[PDB]
């Protein structure tokens, strides 16, 4: 019984101590690590037991395996590999040493060993104690933290432990971050760091954090995006900038939603929204052979009792224009790009969602309408790497207009096995055009989007200056991290993902 | 000029080239080379050179325009730190009639994407001679000192002071080397939680907010410590983290309300042995960066009092309680009494004498780091570990092997400011409660600053950590003894300001 | 007295390996170059003795200089680079072993060094020795053919010298790199044949006893290369060794190297501009810059700048022979009658132009253009449209009746590449070939054999195809102005 | 069908027709717009049935093969570039119909053609250009094979090249060797170096040179055994790190795995000693099998495709075996005291255990040469796995520096792998005094008989005197390694065109 278990092996520990016993002593000098001992020694012929090599190793024990009262076989677990301690007798420093300390010892324990190499008959790389050290012990009797998902999330540390492919998913989020900033810093992209805290928030549609200061007695809303600071350092003459950062949004979690994310954003001068295509299609093409050895990864939309699909990221990537194919997927024609504005295309496009079962919370507005549409008829058919092209301007308060279109702009977003990965645009850097869409978006939230953007009048003051004509981008690295794991829901990705209390 | 007049001026002369189909933004500028590059392209021409069979395309910024004859225009181009001049005539340039229109419209201050040739000036000046220039960005203000100015408008401050870009080109560069010095050392770089239902790991004021789905207040992270540490009882035996942390507190010359940390956590390792990596670390950061091991600084500005810097290891070390004895000429309470009423006294007593402030609450550990403040900290010039720090200023550090009270603690200061924390993790769960216990009654008797019981990180705690040895630095403090700043908000982009 | 410091020395160094102390230890741990100390200790100051930190360092003794009794200065030399070992008594391991390790040192001498960085009242940069070791004495007295003939001495006395071979190997380094680029494969072919070819030139014979048979030495890869790409490698190159039976000059070395590509789908205007964008970047690249000073006599004559901004002139052969001599010549496609070598011999003879026997037209041509068009080349310049009576391997013009698709790249007064649109049609290379061993039963040594396994391998179908090839030597001496080809070889050949 | 001889004869007659009425059979230049690879990678997204009027391309390529389907379709299989592009060749789609009949009439298999045309696909998925004008660009006068023969395809390696695509890649993998080896050395530092290859006296190995003359300087020359004492010079001359890839020629017969000039990479490294250069060469071979081949693991044919295979496995460390005592374990016999190797007795101890031992050793049976024999016999056979045979006797190692404890032997070692000795490895030796007693020990042997034996060699004797540092020098056959990385057991699958008995 688990609360029993832990009720005894405290009290065990706790008299361990008051009798002066040292069950967590400061420092145990590891000489070598369990990976370099296993490349060290793997070639050594079964029944090998070496006399002039002694090493001090340490890890978890993950079993205890009694073999007569005297030979215990201790699993002994780190660095995502394991080691067999054969502790015999005979070999201890004495017999009554041997007996006190594996009496002690139980599963879960930290210990240190100092022994030697050898290898059992049956032909396992083993180290033979001559001592053996208590470092940590464990309270709480392990999961014979194993596979329900709440407790794996909720306590990642047993999850750790317990899981390697969970290790293996956080090894590879490291080696995406990692493989990005070299692709942009080889590229001259300075990486920077804008504030998480603003007077005013910005750089995307979404509901913000808010906070306030006491010293200053000023509210602060946590950053949505570091969006705005970035064109404001390429006004400054900083052609290319990347930020990999946390963002914050106030909205629910779900399958794919943290309320605080990690994105890589970049702004490169006298690039356009073709340029970062073609960036886009190399980085993460290039991204997913180095860490995966090819183009082509497999997923589970159902998990691994379901349909499997090979998703192909050899370049180039499929394109779609939104407004073309959502009238494909529609099979009917949807009002004239100039005239996607209008209350008129509004009230079409609320129609048309009630017709085809959209739902829409309110507000319903032509750019969440026109969303929700995209979602249903275009995204969900994304496996591949997909950019969905040309979103009309009025779900784009941020991007340039298109020069050959009017009515939409020139603004993409990656879909990858269903999920948005990118958003990108060549940016808007006529400051009378910025503020007059801030101003709707200020209206919009003045009728009751909590969601709707704030009129940044610093920014477009910035924009006065002259912003250089630059194509900026935006990945959420939790969702890439997904797709390379053959994740679906992202809690799988974050160490320590936000749950319900 | 009054500027109100040239911004409604220009205002208007923009908007009559987009009334004119002259579209004053442009989309796309095919940039050939940078001027950078450029420049070190053309370097070797001669005097009088025009190399009229190769043409390119360059961009910019004018930062003048200087008219010499009604056929004969120079422009000033800069960027990326650099610059290039434009000599325009007319009998180069595509049409002379457009050759009037082009200089007729553009202004010191724009963006500008110049087709042309590279040449050289009879005085030696390296150029580029235009076949067409194309406006990319007007500026509708006058280009322009003094702190404000440059912190609240920090893309003027980039434009206008060259050093500025450099200070932050060194700062990046401090963070690819950290990054590189613990990747190299088997270190997994990972991100935890910056929102918590319980923030801790620092004595720090926190930022509370409110996720509205799920009903409940949340904090800001004051640091990421308790999260690292369940990741080594997960069996992640090295992880680091270079992240924004956010404190709740007043601003000044070394102080930003959010700011950058980084921490890094190493099984079966101790305080020495951080010690060490802390010497290779910050004198090879020091030396690969400034390519010497000797950093002068200026602590009164410039024309001021110039200390050199040294930075070669070892670093110095002091004890704390040792230390402050000497400095002071006085023996303070025995380490093992200092959870006592009578030591309190002892310490207020003290800092009564000196004349030493301590706002309220007058705790113990608050009365100490006040009195080790001016007292030690002042003489920290060099590189300087102080080390041992009393456990009852040590909530999350372990016990010292062998002096009673005190804990395996070190401080890195340089100039003066703290640069680095780190020590032997606690990790021993009842002995961590404990303390918890006693930082929730300080909390409740007046200090703001006091830690919060985290129940769930004593359960990881009874799992078992092993033995480990953890660190934080401040980035941003690096920056700024690296940069030779004085003033914090010359290493942050954006620094927060009074409204 | 160098007879007598050798015999000397010899003796102590014999006494010391009889007496135990190996003076040609087998292994010294060195912990850091010479280039990395100084690197990582030039932030020091006058006085410093970092006791803190203890380097092992290794070097050549240029100079031993002992101020007092307890006190010694080693020159320390290794890289190109130098190092100060300031010996004093009180830091050596100890007194009897400083005595005896400073009578055991001379100047020349191979050392380690284990001590501690430093720098001297006067501001050098030096290491302060706790141990020196004697790594391999040198049993001779230290000081242009003793540069050429003993090419190690030189190397240890003139830093010049190793800055030169840099420079040649960065040369190499940065063709492979060009062509590899362009997709060119790096292939490797026979220097020695049965029929040797590719040139016109004297090849060196040699006989293989095994198999009981003449082979000779290379004097081209051409013949191969051409087959390779009958073979559908499209893009190949070569950079190695040639070898011609001639006399040595300013020039000219028995043995030299080049680099011959070639690149099916190409003819020889492709090929200049391919020319002009590997020079050019090239000389930009190493040097700094696209402009080369030139010394044609010596450091103490005249220097013109020689600009290799591209395009590079282009001259016709016969059109210019004809401007540069002031008369008209025979028509291009009279050029095989006995009527044109008379009037070109004529011509020899009337300008005073040598031309050793056989004075056959292509040699007394070679001649003509040799001294007429060749010299006025300083800017780097292609000679294009030489005649086929010169070029037996070149494809026929396609406009000029009697000259062929070909350039040479002249650079400095000297040919630095020969290059062509290559001959592939079978039956035209056969006559052509046939040509070729009338000249040589005629006189002329350089003429070339009937290859017909060549001419069987233009029967299968090489594509249409330009090659080239460029004397690397020629390039070194032109990039390090050096006249005499000697100065980038390390080891050329000596009477 | 047409006989060799007569298909020649006749295809040259049409050529020849051709040429004499003006016509062109080997045009001076077409424009290729785009190579078949970058036009298989570029368009086989298509789908089945696909045809492009939106793009026109210019390819080129040798006909592998020609068949008509009718009299107004024609399929081309076009290869280039270790690729293939199929062209369907439509009577519709070309510039005419009389000029398509014209042109198709005169193609056949082996000629090399242009052509210009739109990408499409078949219906069966076949990547295709449909040709609006193909042009002959040069003609193959003689049938190709309708191959396998060993001796055809090294005498006539441009017809192996075109018919077996296994053939180049044997020879990409070998330029990725030597492209390989140089970033491995220039990374760390060494200097590439050129020195002669004709020598007044030849060194640096003990192997037969050739020999040639120069008139003009009235000398006799030597092709160069190895660059050796050229390179040691050059650490003397302060030039701490050297290497060469290049040419070595060798006088001595043609087999399996010998060709008379072959390619080594040399190196020499100041200051290194013979244990530096172990773990030197383990990094470089296994991360060179590993970069080029995807693993440490290679499989290895000693008996052709049909018998057993072999996994090699080129994990570091590799193996290390000292030869006197594997060899005394060999045989199961004590050999002498290695202190004894210079002996006229171990001579005839070694020569009687050769006869008993079945161990041939054509004259002179020197010390040397018997131990090597009786090396061969029992130890290198059995490296199959990259295996260092190591602390040769110094009576086998005339250049290389004694052993620091075993009196009698050197610091010396040789990479074998699959069978075949790879590399030469050694402290080098720089006693001036001891380097040239082993050279008139050489010399003497020369005189009593060897003609492989060296040259007393008094130029580099006199640089050994300069002081050359403690160093230590190493040299790598270039073709046997591009054997075992090929699992060719035949020296001739690895050159482009190999030494061959007269015809
Ligand atoms: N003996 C030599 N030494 C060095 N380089 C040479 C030698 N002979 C020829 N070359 C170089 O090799 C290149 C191609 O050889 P080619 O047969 O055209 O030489 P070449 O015309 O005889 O040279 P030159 O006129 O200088 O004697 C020449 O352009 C030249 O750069
Ligand atoms: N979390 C600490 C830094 C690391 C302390 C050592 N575990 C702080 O904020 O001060
Ligand atoms: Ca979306
Ligand atoms: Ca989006
Ligand atoms: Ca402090
Ligand atoms: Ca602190
Ligand atoms: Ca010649
Ligand atoms: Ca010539
Ligand atoms: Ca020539
Ligand atoms: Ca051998
Ligand atoms: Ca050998």
């Amino acid at each position: 019984d688990p609360n029993q278990y832990y009720k005894i092996r405290s009290q065990a520990i706790h008299q361990l101590k008051v009798n002066g016993e040292d069950p967590y002593p400061h420092k145990f000098h590891v000489d070598i690590s369990l990976t370099d001992f296993i490349q060290k020694y793997s070639h050594l012929q079964p029944g090998d037991h070496l006399t002039d090599i002694t090493l001090k190793v340490a890890g978890r024990i993950h079993a205890k395996r009694a073999s007569g009262g005297k030979l215990i076989f201790y699993d002994l677990r780190g660095e995502g590999v394991k080691l067999q301690v054969m502790a015999n007798s005979r070999n201890y420093k004495s017999e009554e040493e041997f007996i006190h300390i594996n009496n002690k010892l139980r599963r879960g324990d930290i210990i240190g060993v100092q022994g030697n190499p050898g290898k059992t008959k049956k032909g396992e790389l083993s180290i033979i104690p001559y001592e053996i050290t208590l470092l940590s012990p464990c309270l709480h009797m392990l999961p014979h933290g194993l596979k329900d998902k709440e407790t794996r999330y909720r306590q990642r540390y047993l999850d750790l432990i317990l899981n390697d492919f969970v290790r293996q998913k956080f090894i590879i989020r490291s080696k995406i971050i990692t493989y990005i900033r070299s692709f942009l810093d080889e590229l001259g992209f300075l990486e920077i760091e804008t504030p998480m805290m603003n007077i005013i928030p910005g750089g995307a549609v979404a509901k913000p954090f808010i906070t306030y200061h006491n010293e200053l007695d000023m509210n602060l809303y946590m950053r949505i995006a570091p969006e705005l600071y970035h064109k404001m350092l390429v006004v400054g003459g900083i052609d290319r900038v990347y930020e990999i950062g946390r963002q914050f949004r106030n909205e629910g979690i779900d399958l794919t939603h943290n309320p605080e994310f990690t994105t890589c954003e970049f702004y490169m001068a006298y690039a356009d929204y073709h340029d970062l295509m073609e960036i886009t299609e190399k980085m993460v093409s290039g991204m997913v052979k180095h860490i995966t050895g090819s183009y082509k990864v497999t997923y589970h939309p159902d998990g691994p009792e379901g349909q499997a699909y090979d998703v192909d990221f050899t370049p180039p990537f499929r394109r779609i224009n939104m407004v073309e194919e959502l009238e494909k997927a529609l099979g009917m024609k949807l009002p004239e790009t100039n005239l996607f504005e209008t209350e008129e295309t509004r009230k079409i496009l609320d129609d048309i969602c009630v017709a085809k079962a959209v739902e829409c919370p309110p507000p319903r507005t032509t750019a969440r309408l026109l969303d929700k549409l995209v979602g249903e008829f275009l995204e969900v058919t994304c496996i591949n790497p997909t950019f969905i092209c040309d979103h009309p301007q009025i779900m784009s308060p941020l991007a340039k207009w298109h020069r050959s279109k009017e009515g939409l702009t020139e603004r993409f977003e990656l879909f990858v096995m269903k999920k948005e990965i990118c958003n990108a645009y060549t940016e808007l850097n006529d400051p009378m055009r910025q503020r007059q869409l801030f101003e709707e978006q200020a209206k919009a939230k003045a009728a009751g989007d909590d969601e709707a953007m704030f009129i940044d009048e610093n920014f477009c003051t910035a924009l006065e200056y002259g912003l250089p004509p630059t194509a900026g981008w935006g990945m959420g690295i939790d969702r890439v991290a997904m797709f390379l794991t053959d994740s679906n829901n992202i809690k799988e990705v974050l160490l320590f993902p936000a749950m319900k209390p």
